[PDB]
């Protein structure tokens, strides 16, 4: 069971490899729809990592401790990059889920909502072009 501390110290790593992903999406993803999701993981995935930076750093009087291929070389970019976001989607949902019914902050509450709320959102549209595509 995830508690605050140790769910920002691998939750943080965990948020900015999606924001990499969403980075290469910007240069390299085909279609607009997932351009659109990149931008929209950098934002909100982004702001996140700065809310958990902040309040370690209040809560625990030390900064967060600082612990490819088949997406770099792809000419199919859009189908791995989705092949790979949805099950690292459901990853964040799981520990989100799971630090939920264990903390007891209520921006640590808040945030699982949304991290769990607009990630499942962004998995159920990819499952769909996945279909779309790739079916
Ligand atoms: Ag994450
Ligand atoms: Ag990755
Ligand atoms: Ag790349
Ligand atoms: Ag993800
Ligand atoms: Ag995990
Ligand atoms: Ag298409």
């Amino acid at each position: 069971q995830w508690t605050d501390q140790s769910f920002i110290e691998m939750m943080t790593p965990h948020h900015q490899d999606a924001i990499d992903m969403a980075e290469m999406a910007l240069q390299k993803a085909e279609h607009p729809e997932l351009k659109k999701l990149a931008r929209n993981i950098i934002r909100d995935q982004e702001r996140e990592i700065k809310e958990m930076k902040t309040w370690y750093q209040q809560w625990f009087k030390r900064p967060v401790p600082a612990l490819l291929d088949a997406l770099a070389t792809a000419q199919n970019f859009d189908r791995e990059f989705i092949r790979q976001m949805i099950p690292h989607h459901q990853m964040a949902v799981m520990m989100a889920s799971n630090l939920k019914t264990n903390t007891e902050r209520p921006e640590m509450d808040k945030l699982m909502d949304d991290i769990i709320r607009s990630q499942s959102a962004e998995i159920k549209q990819m499952k769909q072009w996945y279909q779309n595509w790739y079916g």
